[PDB]
């Protein structure tokens, strides 16, 4: 239960702050079509003339899925502000899902005149793959998430997946999943669906920027008790003579003092400028791109290793594929102008992580001697070395929240490369589909496959509640900190607001790293 | 109860393995038309010019029936694999039926424009003939079973039956059953129907192949203590002279050692080749066919006695009507090409059962003496002889499960000749029908039969749960066994999968005999 | 325990009669060699030029096995007499096995002078395959059983088995068993092995002959109330005219009276005479032999269906392969003279079973009419028909006791065709082997297979106790019955006795059918 | 144990059924045990 003329759920949609806790609960109203005419279909790069690196094999499903894996699905711009401006970190604790006031309509089109009526007896099916038995497509930054603006109605994305492929063909080990082979709950107007999940223990997300840097971590007023080789050729003597002179760590030469740690790992990336003139005249997008080679296919590393987007005084350049880029509502599908996208800046970590477009360092390459000169080389790729420390890619008000850690034998610091929390057991995929309704069948039994169905779609609200744990700050810093603030200068439109046509717009990407914390 | 806007059942459809048990529960969504305009109709071969062997008399009913008598209605291809690759046998224990979310629509066609609306007050009737008072039509391999692929919608078959006939006429002892003369439950959207049955004690199905053969069952290293007549004419003596020389069972002559058992019974069948050239140029399909003669009418024995489909090294031939043949989805109604069907191979039993196209053996036909020579003959038909042992026809992922043992005075090893379990009291026939809805009647009483009805059909889901009992294996075999495995070699489509158009396809027939067990 | 100088078992070997019970317990002393040098070896008809029907594939094992599957292993001639002369039937109930006083000797041969010494620390391994996981070779009438005469020392047979074969090659489904992969108990002089088994419920063996025959089972003094068609052509009328005259069952014509039952099933066999002159001059041994065809290979049916060895007054002929034949101690391996074997006579069942060399009967083959004459044919092979009754092949003092019913889907009256009790779970195979003893190994590690071993054999006593259940007789017969009796007439040697050289000899084969019982 | 919701059959290690002179992982006519090929453990499927 209960009934047809009885709401099966209310509009819960608030935000509650409780010291070290904050419950965000937002509800949006959705629309679900009938996909593929209730058919599972094999799909492939086959006959697309697709590049060799773009081949793929998989299946498109008749099911739709719920996806709220974006911060703006839960935090209003103002809340996000509250969060990033006063806390050193946060993480998800537990969540709550709910489907209600579901209504199934049946459209009868004819003579251009289409009519929409209720089919009070139709059902919609749901089920959460809580045992992760289906391929996981959440956490690949796809569209179809809950809209940022509560007053927006959205369309549920269609669920499709991929599997092992050799060119545009499949292989023996390829897998095909049928979602109807999963116990799922059926609903009619008066029914509703609910379910709760608990997040696994996960590190707080570092919502702060360091107020010191690895190199500048010593006492500016005092020497060290350590010495380093300072000269191998004596100064003057009106001749250049071989020697071995040592000096001891001085504040006057911090760049040469023995230290305890190393910058973060790094996989260098090409650098491009926001002013076309500076760029080389060619299309190096794929040519000079940092790609990884997985079984014959190349794939751009994007955004790849967390690295400072640019060195100080140069928010002019950016890693060719080392920064998150969101599109403004104006941006088109492909080859859209620069001012139609928003490129994130990850320079807040230049204090501990290597800059993405530069060399990580220099390495000795030979054995110097009186007869052969000491040579070196530039290291462009650097794996994990003991003593390394680093910061992970920051998250954004419109970025991903989590991603499922692949189920592999081993894995290194599994933090989703494009921002987020790495979960061994993430929130499960919620699958929904309209059950088929056979149109009038022949008056004489026919065994051939049924392919005539009442055309219909469904609609209802969905509520998602998440309890977040805050990590308050207690900086003993004396001077004011940086804080996200809307510009007070007058203008035609207000940031994160609708316009004269009712189109909600997210002007810029907001990070979370404003508050300071020493190393 | 309960209501209109309230689902009366969920989509249970899983599979659970519990050591020696396995519960398969699958649910499909169905569509039921109005058959015969709610009329019972007499039907016969009368005026069809039908052959003499094809005459028949019976009645077609306004009712529809549920039929899930095919393994693929319960086992997914993968499950079937699990089953056949690790168990020596299995059998049904108990089942559970359920009808729900039933919806009755009423189509109003006009001007080519047809409209489908709900008739919230209409009813559908169901009832299980649990006392087997109606002619049993399940277990005759008819279409209309639950689809293999869960996502398929199917049409319920129409229930018709036959009775005693003399040509195209009926006889005094002929029977006519009216299904409305059975207490049946009526349902409206909010209602549902449920019922459970328990299988009778039945032998496990032999899901294994023998790793020895009747003839080769002795100790290869040792003689016997028995002797046999070896020669009746002395060897050499530069003359051929009468004699009586005996030898004793030696490994050097196993084909002549006294044994304890005999191969299985046999009723020889003609042999045809898959390469037309080898075949005789004529249409012997019926001509040289093995037929039985029951009261003036002939009927092909098909598949008849369980016999090896061909001797070793010849999966090229096959019994003309001694093997199960399923059609690929491409196969047509009649006279379709070879590669549109799939012919089962029953050679796994050549170890104990006679080959179907050969003679069972040789028999002495006279009394030899010095004056008359010892003659013999080929035995083509062999009834049960004491000491006989045999294997029954294997079952297939897309074959029958059970059949009702006819209610006759006697019966021999009643295992359904075309595969399956012989049940004295099988799952009952589930009958369903849409109750008639008189269209507007005349405004003045008329006693003549009512023949104007609201045109309508119904639809809903049906769930069938079966608990199967497994007979695990404990072979002390040392070397690996054969196992059903999908080919790993790359290809365009995956076996037992949908294609680019959403058409599910069962590439080959899967048996159950892979594991080995000695005699 | 216990010790080296301590007997681990006594010589139990008696026979006890207890009304309806009789416990036979006999013990013999055995000798076990080292077979195959402790090696498992693949063996086949490969490269033997062996006939096509004699091909085979299998493995010879390093193990030996105990076999007491012959009546004379438990019954002395006198006991057998007691049994067959006073009981209407008997069957096995439970048994007891025991291995003791085992001694392992190690032979050191050299310069023709061989020396035998005790290896007090060597072990012998035993184990009963009580789960029937190994191919069963008992019940194939092989040599190596316990000797009839208690004072005889015997050699344990070597255990080998066969498996699926295609010519002299193997197949995928072929099985290879390693006996070392079975938990087995190890023994040194002071140890012993014991185990008990219980026979399954089985019909008593019919140790009697019928004192009536199927045809002559009515009242000689009274008519029947039934009539039969006696003439179809009127007698006399000085003309032969069509008619229909009926008579009623009279004692004067028993051969034509309606009856209730039919003789036993039958598969005709060629007939040969003990006096070569009567026989046809040719070698029809295989030519005109009744053979069965199992997957390309032919095999003589021997002894096949239980049938009377010859009609009354003709103990001169015999079925070419329808009677058991034991060899006298003088008989050679092959092509030995008639008087070196003993051919059993199964004429005691001519009262209910068909004679083996004759036709079972006559059958109508056409539809007679004034224009076409009534023809018939001789039926040489007859399967089981309802109403059939029959007697099984008798057992002999030196014949088999039981056989394992093959593990097949179905089987008909599974009584071992060559005499005995058909057991689903027979006494298990007892396997014994001398554990290898590495000779001195190289002084420097070598991974190659070890192939140098101390040459040794073992010896000890084995006791087998079986409790048999008797079925006493209570015939109300007035005249004396036939009884097995040794001839009283004087002669040079006593039957079932040793001769001047100490060679025990079993003069003739003794059946069990002497006592009478009406149908 | 595995609980793949996969629908199509998986790959499985299986001895070849085609006839031949010797059986895999078996002794020969001389009693020499032989391991014909190396068997891995990766046959069953599991999504990432
Ligand atoms: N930023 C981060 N750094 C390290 N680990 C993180 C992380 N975010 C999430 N994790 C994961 C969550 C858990 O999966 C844990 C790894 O668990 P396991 O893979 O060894 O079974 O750390
Ligand atoms: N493979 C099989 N072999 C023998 N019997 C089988 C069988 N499969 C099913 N049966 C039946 C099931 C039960 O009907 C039983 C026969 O019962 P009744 O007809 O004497 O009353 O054996
Ligand atoms: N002379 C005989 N006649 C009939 N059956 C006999 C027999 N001697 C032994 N049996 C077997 C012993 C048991 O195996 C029983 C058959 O058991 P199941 O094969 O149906 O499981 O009858
Ligand atoms: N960081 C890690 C250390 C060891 N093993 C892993 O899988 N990951
Ligand atoms: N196998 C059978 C034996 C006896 N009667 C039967 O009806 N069936
Ligand atoms: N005698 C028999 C009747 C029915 N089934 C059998 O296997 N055997």
């Amino acid at each position: 239960a209960d009934g047809v003329g009885n709401a099966s759920g209310n509009w819960h949609c608030d935000s509650t702050w409780l010291g070290d806790r904050v419950i965000t609960t937002s509800t949006r109203t959705w629309a679900l079509p009938t996909y593929n005419n209730h058919l599972y279909k094999q799909i492939s790069s086959a006959s697309t003339g697709a590049s060799n690196d773009n081949h793929y094999f998989g299946y498109s499903t008749p099911w739709g899925y719920f996806d709220f894996n974006r911060f703006h699905c839960h935090f209003s711009p103002r809340d996000w502000q509250r969060l990033i401006n006063n806390n050193w970190g946060f993480r998800p604790k537990r969540l709550n899902f709910k489907l209600f006031n579901i209504q199934v309509k049946e459209v009868t089109t004819n003579d251009g005149v289409t009519t929409i009526a209720n089919n009070l007896t139709s059902t919609v099916q749901v089920f959460s793959d809580s045992e992760y038995q289906l391929p996981y497509v959440l956490g690949s930054a796809h569209q179809g998430c809950l809209p940022p603006f509560p007053a927006d109605v959205f369309m549920i994305p269609q669920y499709g997946y991929l599997t092992l492929n050799n060119g545009s063909q499949a292989v023996g080990r390829s897998s095909f999943y049928c979602l109807e082979y999963f116990p799922s709950q059926m609903l009619r107007t008066g029914n509703n669906f609910t379910f709760s999940y608990t997040f696994e223990d996960v590190p707080f997300h570092s919502s702060y920027a360091h107020s010191q840097s690895l190199d500048r971590l010593m006492n500016p007023l005092i020497d060290q008790y350590l010495y380093y080789l300072n000269r191998t050729q004596n100064q003057s003597g009106s001749a250049q003579n071989k020697d071995l002179l040592f000096s001891r760590g001085s504040p006057a030469g911090m760049s040469v003092q023995p230290k305890n740690w190393l910058p973060g790992p790094c996989y260098r990336q090409q650098r491009v400028s926001k002013t076309k003139t500076d760029n080389n005249n060619s299309n190096f997008t794929w040519t000079g791109a940092s790609k990884y080679n997985l079984n014959g296919r190349e794939s751009i590393i994007n955004p790849g290793t967390a690295m400072a987007s640019h060195k100080d005084d140069k928010d002019k350049f950016f890693p060719m594929s080392g920064v998150m880029i969101f599109g403004k509502e104006s941006a088109g599908a492909s080859n859209t102008a620069l001012d139609n996208v928003m490129i994130t800046d990850e320079e807040e970590i230049k204090a501990t992580n290597p800059v993405a477009t530069e060399r990580f360092g220099t390495v000795a390459v030979n054995l110097q001697s009186s007869s052969t000169d000491p040579a070196t080389g530039d290291v462009h790729v650097m794996g994990a070395l003991p003593g390394m420390v680093w910061q992970d890619r920051d998250v954004y008000l419109q970025g991903p929240i989590w991603a499922k850690i692949p189920h592999t034998d081993g894995h290194f610091h599994p933090s989703p490369l494009m921002g987020g929390f790495g979960l061994k057991h993430p929130p499960p995929q919620i699958l929904i589909k309209n059950t088929p309704v056979p149109a009038n069948p022949p008056a004489e039994f026919s065994a051939t496959k049924f392919a005539s169905f009442i055309t219909q779609y469904s609609t209802g609200q969905v509520s998602v509640e998440i309890e977040w744990e805050l990590q308050k700050e207690n900086s003993k810093r004396w001077n004011p900190e940086v804080q996200y603030t809307s510009n007070y200068a007058k203008s035609a439109n207000v940031d994160f607001t609708v316009d004269n046509n009712g189109l909600y717009t997210e002007p810029r990407p907001i990070g979370t790293r404003y508050l300071t914390r020493p190393l």
